[PDB]
């Protein structure tokens, strides 16, 4: 599941948010593929994004009408590359 979350691993802090009910997780996913582009690489996020099993694009703001309150925590998101 993707939920509208902020990611602050010190260095490298994202926007893991839900984006506007126009727009859908398979927007700021391919932003984040390009952007860092080691979330479908290797990355060990707290919960949000998991391996095995990623969120699906069919998931929008409308459908998860989450906060970012919540912030989301990611570990071993470096490739140096």
């Amino acid at each position: 599941m993707a939920l509208p979350m902020i990611v602050k691993w010190g260095g490298q802090e994202y926007s893991v948010t839900t984006l506007s009910e126009d727009d859908t997780v398979l927007d700021l996913k391919q932003f984040l593929k390009t952007l860092t582009g080691v979330l479908p690489e290797r990355q060990k996020l707290l919960g949000l994004k998991v391996k095995g099993k990623p969120a699906e694009n069919d998931v929008k703001l409308g459908a998860l009408k989450l906060k970012p309150n919540t912030k989301i925590m990611m570990m071993g998101t470096r490739e140096e590359s």
